[PDB]
């Protein structure tokens, strides 16, 4: 009986995702984030293992939250009559790395690679775990601020990973590769290297490289702010046109810009605190 187990707050957000509250777990006032989402408005459904039906999101969701912290973990989820009620973990204090990019600017180098390997590291979680996330952006990443760690939110628009081609696609689309611009068909790692790449630029340069389909499709980068070499490199390596072309997560953290990357708590002390 949901109503009496936590005590709902402020609305936190809604789009496209559903309605996002704060909330506190009555029990031991752990903070959490109650989201809602209407039945009418989920496109993909997915199996439990005692097979129901069930939003993807909470499939996924279950498949990727156990002790690594790089991704928000669900605590919870309720089915009513017109709509699911997700409860999720909710740090604090936080700020969504959105807001973060326009509140301080271009983000420094040193800072950028801490945020950038913890998401690279996350985004391989969940890879290992069998789930796709198909929506990588600045605004579905958390950072809590006392820590200094990041952790992935929002599943809404995920899929099982496979190694087959994905004909539908529903997450951003100035993050899409080219070739779903082109030919409505992408495989799942290559385009989630792209989107990556798209959020490097972002870090470093403060905002995003491409706005029409015919930029994503030409694909030339130029920069805006002033940016190292490797940095450069590495993100037009993200950004190949041909999927093919683009790096493995392995050539990623093996890239020499990626190179001694800061601990999440040093990175608060520094550039958080
Ligand atoms: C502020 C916050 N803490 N924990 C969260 C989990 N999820 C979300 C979220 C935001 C947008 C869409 N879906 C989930 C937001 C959250």
């Amino acid at each position: 009986p949901l109503e009496s187990q936590y005590q709902v707050g402020p609305l936190l957000g809604s789009g496209g995702f559903g309605s996002v509250y704060s909330g506190i777990r009555v029990s031991d006032n752990l903070p959490v984030a109650i989201k809602h989402v209407e039945k009418d408005r989920i496109s993909d459904w997915g199996e439990l293992p005692n097979g129901t039906r069930v939003p993807m999101e909470v499939v996924l969701l279950k498949k990727v939250s156990s002790g690594f912290s790089g991704v928000i973990r669900l605590l919870d989820w309720f089915e009513r009559p017109d709509s699911f009620v997700l409860i999720l973990e909710r740090p604090e204090p936080v700020q969504d790395l959105f807001d973060f990019i326009t509140e301080r600017g271009a983000l420094q180098e040193e800072l950028a690679r801490s945020f950038f390997w913890q998401v690279l590291e996350a985004v391989r979680h969940c890879h290992n775990c069998g789930v796709l996330h198909r929506d990588i952006k600045d605004e579905n990443i958390l950072i809590d601020l006392n820590r200094g760690e990041l952790k992935l939110i929002d599943f809404g628009s995920g899929a099982l990973l496979k190694d087959t081609v994905y004909t539908d696609f529903d997450g951003t689309r100035v993050y899409s590769p080219p070739e779903w611009i082109r030919y409505h068909r992408y495989h799942g790692r290559s385009a989630a290297v792209w989107s990556l790449g798209i959020l490097l630029y972002d870090m470093v340069c403060g905002d995003i490289p491409f706005e029409h389909d015919e930029e994503i499709i030409r694909g030339q980068v130029f920069f805006r702010q002033r940016v190292s070499s490797e940095c450069q490199h590495l993100i037009r390596w993200c950004l190949a046109l041909r999927p093919s072309d683009r790096p493995t997560f392995e050539e990623i953290q093996n890239h020499p810009w990626m190179q001694d990357v800061l601990l999440p708590q040093e990175t608060a002390e520094i550039h958080l605190h």
